[PDB]
């Protein structure tokens, strides 16, 4: 029985393009991490309590996500290596114009997950295309979730009267079409 | 025993032209219900989550009537013919537009059926009457419905501020004047 | 943020030919749909009661998977697209035969989803094979109930006496090997 | 305030005639009812315990049908007139031929009924035409349940073992197509 690069019992070699890329995308997933952080305290400032609630669960969720693929590198017996975490934007003129942010940022996750799972292709890695397979599937309705806050948030053209109505939608849940 | 035109013990021969009404009562339901469907998807597509879950369900409520109608056919011993279904229209330019014609759909609707009942009267078809009667009450409603619902919207004045509210309505199922 | 051709913010654009190939097959989840409807009723007028109830609630399932593709194509922000329905078959000289046509249409929609997948592949649109793969294998399952049922039927080899125990079968919901 | 023909206080005259069609349909309704009672005998002679069951619920669920009619009558201030009964029908060559006629009875007591509804409607008197609009509906239910059962008979095609099995269907409540 062959050592893994991080000690354990390796049951199949990695390459090692593959496995950096991995670890680049866990750096993305905390990245979306604190941008959350960084929209949910926005809109904090701005008493929008609700996106304030929906982005707070959001940092967390994408914190989540990152530790998920850290359990994958372990379960591969490949070494992780975390990496400095940029600072998030903080600043933005609108609401409608976080909300651009924050579809992009899922957006952005999605095409990272992808060049992940065509370089699994590449190297006939069907263990990462499995374990990325539920993942993508996941994007698909956060995607389908941002696209709808933030379309909804467009809709409301700049009221304060309507941000007010979906800011109240989101402090009860109400975060999809559903 | 006498046998039907679908081979069923026949109780009482229907005229031919009363069949054919309502074999084409039964496309209009249908239609009725992909019309609703692609109304639905309008809806989904401007985040309108309360009234695409709304049409939704609406689609399928029709589906069922265009099935009840086969129900009565069967135990009328006649055939079925079940018929090409035109697409839908799928374009609108407002939500007030989409209710216009949603309103439409629904008057039309009880036309035909009024169309097949005058045609069974003038055939001494009581079966056919005392199936339809309930089948207009129930139209009775849903253009009441329909009425208050597009009547809201107008009273919105496109405002999409006051369209998420009555949007959240709908999500909530206060769909009527109750 | 780009817009998608349906008006919602676009995570990925799709290949016109990819969309034109999934709207192709919402036309066939829905005329799967009617042609179980159709099934249906063949079997009400024949008094086959289970059979009748089977293909009723199989109808009512294949419209749920048309719907659910059009959710997703609104999840990519495209453009649904409505079609003309055809008219279902109606008419057969047997159970067996109207069983076989109907497994035929379970492998025929299997067959249209396989090419959708390939056509994403082609593309490299993971979004799409992760959203298919779920119904790919439910098309396993389902070809494995309509051959258990189909097959059963010819094992009763035109006996009505097996043909009613077999009806019961349905009625109870014994619909797959279990 | 009028008293009617019975000695009650009398909402509205009834024509004559009109009410000697619905003495005449109570005598059908009881016909029915020791019709089915002379049908669940020949059945139980066979020890087809099942369809014994059924016309023996059959038989009570007609005389009630009487009744309602009498009470109709008493609440339009008419006389009632209970005639001579004939004997019912006893003998039949098949379980087949006894459903055939059991159908038969069903489509005639549908038609007497549409004969008083025509005669109602001939002399205006709205009151009848409502009370026997739902009695019209509960018929097309009766007669959709015997077209199921004589057409399930028919296709046993006089096998033993087939009306076996559609005996103890009846005899567990499997009565209607559902
Ligand atoms: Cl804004
Ligand atoms: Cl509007
Ligand atoms: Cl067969
Ligand atoms: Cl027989
Ligand atoms: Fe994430
Ligand atoms: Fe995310
Ligand atoms: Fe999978
Ligand atoms: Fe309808
Ligand atoms: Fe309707
Ligand atoms: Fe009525
Ligand atoms: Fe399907
Ligand atoms: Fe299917
Ligand atoms: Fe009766
Ligand atoms: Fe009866």
């Amino acid at each position: 029985v062959a050592q893994g690069p991080n000690g354990r019992a390796l049951a199949e070699s990695m390459n090692p393009d593959l496995l950096s890329a991995i670890q680049q995308h866990i750096s993305i997933e905390r990245y979306a991490s604190v941008t959350y952080l960084a929209m949910s305290i926005w809109c904090a400032e701005r008493e929008l309590a609700g996106f304030y609630q929906f982005f707070d669960g959001a940092a967390k969720d994408e914190q989540s996500h990152a530790v998920h693929f850290t359990q994958y590198l372990i379960a591969r017996s490949q070494s992780n290596d975390l990496q400095t975490l940029d600072a998030p934007r903080q600043n933005w003129d609108s609401l409608a114009s976080l909300m651009a942010t924050a579809f992009q940022m899922e957006a952005d996750t999605t095409s990272s997950i992808q060049s992940v799972y065509a370089l699994a292709e590449r190297n006939s890695d069907t263990r990462t295309t499995v374990f990325l397979d539920p993942l993508i599937e996941a994007q698909i309705q956060s995607e389908d979730q941002f696209a709808y806050l933030l379309g909804r948030v467009k809709f409301a053209n700049g009221d304060p009267t309507a941000l007010l109505v979906i800011d109240n939608e989101l402090r009860a849940g109400q975060t999809q079409r559903g």
